[PDB]
């Protein structure tokens, strides 16, 4: 006899504001029993030494859901390529890209990036204040690296950022509006990667369709599953923890200006941006056990799913110094904003020198900047998995 399912999630995640619920539950070191929008009844894991345990424990395995309707907040269960499968095959799949996602790797983009942030600070110089910088920074900046890393037409944006939205919608979008698009991406992808069959290209999906085509080390699926997913991570959600960075610096701005003053501060100030803004709106892709595990005061069952609350995990108090303060100047930032383990976010280096060089030159140069309106007036995405406000206007 399980305990009542709780209904979860708590309520609609609000600008990056957490509920009180979670750290009652840390302090409690108790899994909650919760009930959510689609499927198998699950455990919330809140506490940062736990999310560590579910995230990356063998006995936590994340190709089980499939075998499952799979414990989540969106209607349709998404394909998440190497994120849903365990060993061997991610594996097999997660080593075709790990060198174009390397720290050494991506730091030769560093150049180009910085020419594109240039180049999109340039626009906004020339053109004046007021500006959204969403629509004139955020979006295109993530939009262009991602695409030309790539090989995505990013002049196709107008077609394909439409349905992007259908992966990351709970509330959001009927669950017919979300297959129907859904399908319009994956016919989206699987055309580009026709088209490099064709034609080979230099860029990262011109390579994956040669290691299927004379390697066969993926399905066909599998391939279009991975550079979906690619796409996914890449131009949405970097822009929202930027887009969501700089509504936090611009509302707390002697964080800003001490990054202003202290630009040595970048990588720390973008991890700990990472850690402090609450992304994921509330939990990340759930885990099976695969065996009986102990953790939270429960012992989990083989089946039962756990749902990690990553953004909860980053405000234990029993591993951050007064971890609701925003410090930019902390150095040793064991956060999970990019997971942990074996998950652990492929594309981390390419997002710290993204936000590394997007800052630096924002706040370098526009000593000035501050925003156009209230910080309550601001207006945030509702009913979505990644948190971001939809508007940033500035002037300087
Ligand atoms: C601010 C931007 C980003 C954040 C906050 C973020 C966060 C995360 C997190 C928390 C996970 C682990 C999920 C889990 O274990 O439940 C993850 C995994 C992953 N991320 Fe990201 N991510 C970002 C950007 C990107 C980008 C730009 C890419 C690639 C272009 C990317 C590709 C991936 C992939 C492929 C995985 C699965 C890795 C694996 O299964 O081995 N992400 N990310
Ligand atoms: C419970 N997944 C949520 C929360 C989340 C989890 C991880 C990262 C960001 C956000 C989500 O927004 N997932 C989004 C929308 O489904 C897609 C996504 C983000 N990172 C991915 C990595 C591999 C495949 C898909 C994704």
């Amino acid at each position: 006899g399980t305990p009542a399912p709780v209904r979860y999630p708590f309520g609609e995640a609000v600008r990056l504001d957490l509920h009180p619920t979670y750290a009652e539950l840390r302090e409690r070191r108790t899994l909650l029993r919760v009930r959510v929008p689609h499927g198998d009844d699950a455990w919330l894991v809140t506490r940062h030494e736990d999310v560590r345990t579910v995230l990356t424990d063998p006995r936590f395995s994340r190709a089980a859901a499939a075998g499952r309707d799979e414990a989540r907040l969106t209607p349709l269960v998404i394909r998440t390529s190497v994120m849903g499968v365990d060993p061997p095959d991610h594996t097999r799949l997660r080593r075709l890209v790990a060198t174009a996602f390397s720290r050494r790797g991506v730091e030769h983009l560093r150049p180009g990036i910085t020419a594109l942030v240039r180049r999109l600070t340039d626009d906004m110089v020339g053109q004046g204040p007021p500006v959204d910088l969403v629509r004139s920074f955020v979006t295109p900046l993530s939009g262009l690296v991602i695409c030309d890393l790539l090989g995505v037409p990013y002049a196709d944006r107008s077609r394909f950022r439409h349905w992007l939205e259908a992966f990351f919608s709970i509330t959001a979008l009927p669950a017919d509006e979300v297959a129907v698009r859904i399908e319009a991406m994956y016919g989206y992808i699987a055309e580009l990667v026709a088209l490099r069959r064709a034609e080979p290209t230099e860029d990262l999906l011109g390579g994956l369709v040669r290691a299927r085509d004379r390697d066969g080390s993926c399905s066909e699926e599998e391939l279009v599953d991975l550079a979906n997913v690619l796409l996914l991570a890449g131009y949405h959600t970097t822009a929202s923890q930027l887009a969501s960075s700089l509504f936090v610096l611009l509302t707390q701005p002697e964080h800003a200006e001490l990054l202003r003053s202290r630009p040595e501060l970048a990588p720390r100030a973008v991890e700990e941006l990472l850690r402090y803004v609450p992304l994921i709106a509330h939990v990340t892709f759930a885990r099976y056990a695969t065996e009986d595990v102990w953790l939270g005061g429960t012992l989990v069952r083989a089946g039962e799913a756990v749902l990690p609350a990553v953004p909860s995990a980053n405000r234990d108090a029993e591993v951050f110094d007064e971890p609701d303060r925003l410090d930019l100047t902390r150095r040793h930032n064991p956060h999970l904003a990019f997971g942990h383990g074996l998950h652990h976010c492929l594309g981390a280096s390419l997002v710290r020198v993204q936000m590394e060089v997007a800052l630096t030159m924002l706040l370098g140069r526009f000593p000035d900047l501050a925003l156009a309106a209230p910080p309550d007036e601001v207006p945030w995405t509702r009913g979505m998995q990644a948190r971001s406000p939809l508007r940033l206007p500035v002037t300087w």
